[PDB]
């Protein structure tokens, strides 16, 4: 028996997790089982291995007619809110309020993000991954590359488009092949960021493909006429091999690969884990120098970072009506807002990956001198997953280091980064056409960008067909909700 046991009975309970379009939940997994031992409760996970669209996978298992005990994953608030008030879902209030003390000091001290969590019927449905942080994203450059070539850091667009030009034709490399790739990205949808070089938006937060608001009006980045001339700019880019060919399909690994066998020229990612490849390749390349950059000027005379550290994210997981312990659930998850459980979610395993000295958990020195950064380390035995934890900013401070310190220090000190969208209060009628609609124009926005930085559609031709499928899929309906519930609020 343990302090923290939330059950006399040791109590297994069926999770479907599938996330980020590449993992599931592991009963084995180190930190799952440090926390079935102190807690007694067992999460077993029903999910598909295989898959790698874990969208689609809760699509399925919601069909499936018959759901497990929780629901775990990554970009799952819209489904657990649409759910929740159709009853698969339960509401955490009355539970949190009798049986979680630790989410209670929470949400009090925390009211925004019990505000972003809350459905239009006052209830909460899921618990959030809450991230630690404030900036997130940085452009990264190949000062090696720029200093072999003698070319200076690009201050403009134009300057950079030079720059990128050299990358791919100026063998900076050395083995006299055109191998080289400019820029790169783990992210596809990085490629769409492109357009604000162009003066246009791409999304308003951390959230791929997320509203803005300019001048009190809700605006959605690819609806806008600013991104038709924008990605026009980005598909040359990609024509003329400035973009990775492999953009939307590279992914994951594309910093391994492409700084690893010494092609990539620049990306915008993470600076923590970016900055970390300058260590990981210090003697495999000689010289390897991949250094933050400011946001080039615009051409809207301005440097943006549109990125930055979303406080809560749409990722965490809820508890269904086939939960049979919904009182135990509630007490697990309210295990992870603790102390210890907060350290094991965000640090993994003590005696493992971390030791606690002077009271102060510490990675060990072979987490922070491995190839892998820190977070997929962390991953591999379930930590820092999109689970409802609290991430602890201590476990990132560990890792970054002195460029990617100094990028962070230097994004905050020049005010990069653009005010982040907040959300809209919607109605539950309102809402509705949201669930209706929104998933389905998300997912045709995305296929008609990709068509436009391929080139196999023309952006110019096919924006008025373009805005007619908006129109008929209802995108214009859900605008109208939006913009009605920001007036309301604001
Ligand atoms: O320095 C770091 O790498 C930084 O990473 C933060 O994790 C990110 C991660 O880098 C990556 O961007 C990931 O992207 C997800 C996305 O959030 C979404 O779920 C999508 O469906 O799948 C993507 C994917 O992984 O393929 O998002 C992570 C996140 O937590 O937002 C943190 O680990 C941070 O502490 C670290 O320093
Ligand atoms: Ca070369």
């Amino acid at each position: 028996r343990e302090a923290t046991w939330v059950t006399e009975k040791p109590l297994t309970l069926k999770i479907h997790m599938h996330f980020r379009d590449k993992w599931v939940w592991d009963e084995n997994w180190p930190v799952a089982r440090e926390v079935a031992r102190l807690t007694n409760v067992k999460l077993v996970g029903v999910a598909n291995r295989a898959a790698t669209n874990s969208q689609e996978q809760f699509n399925l298992m919601m069909a499936s007619g018959q759901l497990p005990d929780i629901v775990g994953g990554d970009n799952l608030k819209d489904k657990f809110i649409r759910y929740g008030m159709e009853g698969a879902f339960i509401p955490l209030n009355k539970l949190i309020d009798q049986n979680a003390p630790n989410l209670k000091a929470f949400f009090k001290t925390h009211p925004e993000v019990q505000r972003a969590i809350t459905a239009p019927d006052g209830n909460i449905y899921y618990l959030p991954y809450v991230p630690d942080g404030l900036v997130s994203r940085g452009y990264f450059i190949r000062q090696d590359w720029l200093d072999k070539l003698h070319l200076k850091t690009p201050q403009t667009v134009d300057e950079l488009y030079t720059v990128l030009k050299a990358f791919k034709e100026k063998d900076p490399n050395g083995n006299g092949k055109a191998d080289e790739i400019p820029f790169i990205n783990r992210d596809p949808e990085e490629v769409f960021r492109l357009v604000n070089f162009w003066g246009a938006r791409s999304t308003g937060s951390n959230t791929w493909m997320d509203f803005y608001v300019e001048n009190g009006k809700i605006k959605h980045p690819f609806a806008e006429v600013a991104f038709k001339d924008g990605i026009k700019h980005v598909a040359q880019w990609y024509k003329e091999g400035l973009i990775d060919p492999e953009i939307f399909t590279r992914k994951a690994r594309s910093r391994e690969q492409t700084f690893g066998n010494n092609i990539g020229g620049m990306t915008h990612d993470w600076f923590a884990s970016t900055a970390l490849f300058n260590d990981a390749l210090s003697k495999n390349i000689p010289g390897f120098k991949l250094v933050p950059m400011a946001p080039p000027i615009n051409s809207k005379g301005q440097r943006w970072e549109e990125d930055a550290r979303q406080i809560p994210r749409p990722d965490g997981w809820a508890i269904t009506a086939t939960n049979k312990n919904p009182v135990e659930t509630i007490k697990l998850f309210d295990f992870y807002f603790g102390p210890k459980g907060r350290e094991l979610s965000n640090f993994g395993v003590p005696g493992l990956t971390y030791d606690i000295k002077n009271g102060k958990p510490v990675y060990k020195d072979t987490v922070l001198k491995a190839a892998q950064p820190v977070n997929n380390q962390m991953y591999d035995i379930g930590a820092q997953i999109p689970i409802g934890f609290w991430q602890d900013y201590e476990y990132e401070r560990q890792w970054t280091n002195d460029v990617a310190l100094q990028g962070i220090d230097m994004y905050i000190k020049n005010k990069y980064v653009l005010p982040q969208f907040t959300g809209v209060n919607l109605t539950v009628e309102e809402r509705e056409i949201y669930d209706k609609y929104w998933p389905d124009v998300k997912t045709y926005m995305f296929e008609m960008g990709q068509s436009w930085v391929m080139g196999t559609k023309d952006p110019e031709k096919t924006w008025n067909d373009y805005q007619q499928q908006l129109k008929n899929r209802g995108f214009y309906q859900v605008m109208i909700v939006m913009q009605k519930a920001y007036d309301r609020q604001y």
